[PDB]
């Protein structure tokens, strides 16, 4: 037996949502989810509702949809965005089509921080230690982000940070074109798919964002995808043999070789002024290879996070089971995948 819902009409969206939930008043929305704030009377939270917009017109879709709730189902971690509540008005699976997700409502995001200059190295350590304690956690459950920068970090007045939008499930093409913010935090290897990319792929973005908090400015602002390739080897030195023999393209391997190389830079002479403990951890970061570059783990040691470090307080994920991915179902499948989900889901506890 469910519990009662009432619908309402918000800028020509209805919106058929439990009494819990009240005060609903537009907070935005996307080509992907239509977004209410409103007060949840049974936790005292204020939270965030999105209408998904037509989950199951197409299998992609369909697919999206079932993979953004089996993953927003799992994140249980407080530096990772979690699910509050998933419901449906659907009395059945035969009426079965409008999905509704609740989590926290989150005020601003670390642009709402960086863009107003540099950051006291107090503040970046606090701001990137989380990062990573969450990412140590997002990777431990094999799960890549793939789109970590500012926007996609919630960070309340006490600094106090929670990575959301996880990359998986869209694909932003023709929006990774020209001078972007949206690739400025992309690894090279899969911002020009030079092979097939790993977890680290997260940590090169963690690098951008850390130097980024650092000196207030951007660390790779190019203008295109080769323009940003440029500024990235000028910094950390061209491709060795070593890495070339890894790019899968011959045609990138071929590009690759066409640049004259540069050795990598100074990064003390690059970001002048900084705490030493940042600058060598920058260094670990944003290794050209991918396979040589720093873990979440193994950053959380690091020095730099020796005031906030506490290994027995950055917990790892339950096992995470993609199977699906590989799963070819009809939309129809997908669909009923997702409304056991909905049905089946628990609420996390209060207090
Ligand atoms: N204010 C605010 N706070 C938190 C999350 C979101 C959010 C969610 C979103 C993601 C997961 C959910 F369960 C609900 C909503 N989807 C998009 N946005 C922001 C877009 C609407 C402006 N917006």
């Amino acid at each position: 037996e469910r519990p009662t819902f009432y619908r309402q009409e918000l800028n020509k969206t209805i919106w058929e949502v439990p009494e819990r939930y009240q005060n609903l008043s537009p907070v935005g929305s996307g080509a992907y989810g239509s977004v209410c704030a409103a007060f949840d009377t049974k936790t005292g939270h204020r939270v965030a509702v999105k209408k998904l917009s037509r989950p199951f017109q197409s299998i992609i879709h369909a697919k999206r949809t079932y993979r953004e709730l089996r993953l927003l189902k799992h994140m249980k971690h407080e530096n990772v965005i979690g699910l509050l509540d998933v419901f449906t008005p659907a009395r059945s699976l035969e009426e079965f089509n409008d999905v509704y997700l609740v989590t926290h409502l989150m005020g601003a995001d670390l642009n709402n921080i960086v863009k107003c200059q540099k950051l006291t190295d107090d503040h970046v350590q606090f701001l990137i230690y989380q990062i990573l304690r969450g990412l140590k956690y997002i990777h431990s459950a094999d799960i890549i982000h793939r789109d970590l920068k500012p926007s996609n970090l919630a960070v309340n007045e006490d600094c106090e940070l929670k990575i959301l939008d996880f990359g998986l499930a869209r694909h932003t093409d023709d929006e990774m074109t020209g001078y972007v913010a949206t690739r400025w935090y992309r690894a090279p290897e899969i911002m020009l798919n030079w092979m097939h990319y790993n977890q680290t792929v997260d940590i090169w973005s963690v690098g951008c964002i850390m130097a980024e908090l650092l000196t207030g400015r951007t660390l790779f602002p190019g203008t295109d995808h080769i323009d940003q390739l440029k500024l990235i080897l000028r910094l950390v030195g061209t491709p060795g043999a070593e890495l070339l023999k890894k790019i899968s393209s011959e045609s990138a391997r071929n590009y690759i070789q066409s640049l004259a190389q540069m050795p990598k830079m100074n990064f003390a002479n690059v970001f002048i002024g900084a705490n030493p403990l940042a600058v060598d951890l920058l260094e670990k970061m944003l290794v050209l290879d991918s396979d040589k570059r720093i873990t979440a783990a193994q950053a959380l040691a690091h020095a730099y996070f020796a005031q906030y470090h506490d290994p027995d307080d950055e917990p790892v994920a339950d096992p995470y089971d993609q199977s699906f991915e590989s799963r070819d179902l009809l939309i129809d499948e997908w669909k009923s995948l997702t409304y056991d989900e909905v049905i089946s889901f628990v609420p996390p506890p209060l207090d």
